[PDB]
């Protein structure tokens, strides 16, 4: 099998964890760690060629240590929150090509699943917000330079599996 490092970053609490997991495992996680921890290698096929995915996971809030190596990067935002979407180009896009320089990103948008919901809509209403349209997420791309974007929801499992195609892709160039 061909073998590539993925590392994942963003705010923390956009999904990171369960992401990986639910990739992983299939399976929404029932308990809470930080950062995944063990069995962080995940099996995917790509035209026809086996490729073994090593799954980094981050805390967003020492993260440098995992930057060595890496062949692609997730970097995520959570599409309820608009400040975690602004920390993309302030904070995520300086750190990741200052230690990765040349390494693809796929922009990642998380949580698809709240964009309609309820609860979401109403808090970010009381700050004169609303959540992150596609549109948002596309430009950011563009932006930073990624090698594409994608929205997936770890709940629902929507666009999951999409999401490491695509990385697996990037990672292969
Ligand atoms: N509605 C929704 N909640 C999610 C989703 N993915 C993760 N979460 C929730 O968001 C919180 C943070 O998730 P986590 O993966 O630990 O974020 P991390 O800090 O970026 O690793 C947790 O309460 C999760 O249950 C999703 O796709 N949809
Ligand atoms: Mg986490």
């Amino acid at each position: 099998a061909i073998r590539k490092k993925l590392v994942i970053v963003g705010d923390g609490a956009c999904g990171k964890t369960c992401l990986l997991i639910v990739f992983s495992k299939d399976q929404f996680p029932e308990v809470y760690v930080p950062t995944v921890f063990e069995n962080c290698v995940a099996d995917i096929e790509v035209d026809g060629k086996q490729v073994e995915l090593a799954l980094w996971d981050t805390a967003g809030q020492l993260r440098p240590l995992s930057y060595p190596d890496t062949d692609v990067i997730l970097m995520c935002f959570s599409i309820d929150s608009p400040d975690s979407l602004e920390n993309i180009p302030e904070k995520w896009t300086p750190e990741v090509k200052h230690f990765c320089p040349n390494v693809p990103i796929i922009l990642v948008g998380n949580k698809k699943d709240l964009r309609n919901d309820e609860h979401t809509r109403r808090e970010l209403a009381k700050m004169k917000q609303e959540p992150v349209k596609p549109e948002e997420g596309r430009d950011m791309a563009n932006r930073i330079g990624a090698f594409g974007y994608m929205e997936c929801s770890a709940k629902t499992k929507d666009g999951v599996r999409e999401v490491f195609e695509m990385a697996t892709r990037a990672a292969l160039q």
